[PDB]
């Protein structure tokens, strides 16, 4: 099973980073710090689920497809709360027909990233809509209640060693988890839409406590009012994934480039790029453009 980029027809670094405006401009446009629903959070999020049903044992899933358009994974319990990603995409997709959705999906997270003041993500246009069929079953995105063993072989699949399974949970200090689309409550960390290490070092320097929450489900809180999921409480668990959280506690800038690489490999498993294919694209935000 073989998915070969394939460039929109005529499109070029400019029009995707007309699309990267779109969404940048809408994101301010949408996203306040104080908002129940983060849209720049949804976006990266969205663009982590399409990619995340990838398996690398038979290349199904992945964000190549665009499938999230499609009901059955529209609908994955997992994916709860994602669709207010989607609602704030179909303007944009609107204005911009001719981009594929697993384009504009994976875009929306790199330009949401972007936006929040995270690292340069390169980009790599080329994903082809696949037909319903090709819809991934649900069960392929991680549950939260498990443990530094199952995080870490849930990644194999999406061939993710230890450090990039560490350097992508960090995209957690984004936003919050919401007690009705997860059955988890709270923030990670400074829930502000800013993109910063912040979820290693209150992983580290805060103090934690296995509580319940309203839904029944454990989780670690702190003091100060965040929260952790136990998945997210393995990384300081589990020695291996520990000793990458304390890196990329003291290191903002291995963290962004690390995260940036992870993400960008998440973005395109799956996807056969030939050998003519353009480069990455790194898209310049909206404040370096000085819009
Ligand atoms: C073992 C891995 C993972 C699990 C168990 C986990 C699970 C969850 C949970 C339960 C939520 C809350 C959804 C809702 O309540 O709104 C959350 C949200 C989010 N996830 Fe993860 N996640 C994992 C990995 C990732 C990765 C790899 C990234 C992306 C690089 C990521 C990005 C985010 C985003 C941006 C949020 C915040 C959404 C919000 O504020 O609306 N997650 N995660
Ligand atoms: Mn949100």
């Amino acid at each position: 099973l073989v998915h070969v980029a394939s460039v929109e027809k005529g499109r070029s670094y400019e029009d995707f980073q007309k699309v990267y405006n779109a969404i940048a401009l809408k994101l301010r446009e949408d996203d306040e710090y104080e908002n129940y629903i983060g849209y720049g959070d949804d976006l990266v999020r969205l663009a982590w689920h399409i990619s995340g049903t990838w398996d690398k044992h038979d290349n199904t899933g992945g964000s190549y497809g665009g499938t999230y358009r499609f009901k059955k994974e529209f609908n994955d319990p997992s994916n709860a709360g994602l669709q207010n990603g989607f609602k704030f995409l179909e303007p944009i997709h609107k204005e911009f027909p001719w981009i594929s959705s697993g384009d504009l999906f994976s875009l929306g997270g790199v330009t949401a990233v972007q936006e929040m003041q995270g690292p340069k993500i390169p980009w790599r246009c080329g994903r082809v809509d696949t037909p319903e069929d090709t819809t991934p079953d649900n069960g392929r995105l991680p549950d939260a209640d498990k443990d530094a063993g199952y995080v870490r072989t849930f990644f194999q699949r999406l061939n993710m060693n230890d450090r990039e399974v560490v350097a992508l949970m960090g995209a957690h200090a984004l936003g919050k988890t919401h007690l009705k689309n997860s059955g988890y409550e709270g923030p990670w960390g400074a829930a502000n839409n800013v993109f910063t290490n912040e979820f290693y070092l209150n992983l580290l320097n805060e103090d934690w406590k296995l509580e319940k929450n309203d839904a029944n489900n454990e989780q670690w809180d702190s003091k100060s009012g965040y929260m952790m999921l136990p998945t997210d409480y393995s990384l300081i668990q589990d020695p291996k994934y520990l000793s990458i959280v304390k890196e990329y506690a003291n290191d903002q800038d291995k963290f962004f480039k690390d995260f940036s690489k992870a993400f960008e490999k998440l973005l395109e498993n799956g996807i056969t790029f030939p050998k003519d294919a353009p480069s990455p694209f790194i898209f310049k935000t909206l404040e370096e453009q000085g819009l």
